[PDB]
């Protein structure tokens, strides 16, 4: 999650519209549980983060 958040911040550096908050990221992560258990959670986190914050990019 730290690595992903750093990547999103680097995205936000390039264009003023691409910024990212921390509450937004935390809520996106929280939405994982509602929808090797640790590996499943990690995979779900990646999928949810992508499908959440890809629509905000060109």
């Amino acid at each position: 999650s730290v690595k992903i958040f750093s990547m999103l911040e680097k995205f936000g550096q390039f264009h003023w519209f691409y910024g990212i908050s921390i509450g937004q990221f935390l809520s996106c992560f929280k939405r994982v549980f509602i929808k090797t258990r640790v590996d499943e959670i990690l995979w779900l986190l990646y999928q949810e983060v992508y499908c959440q914050f890809s629509t905000a990019l060109d």
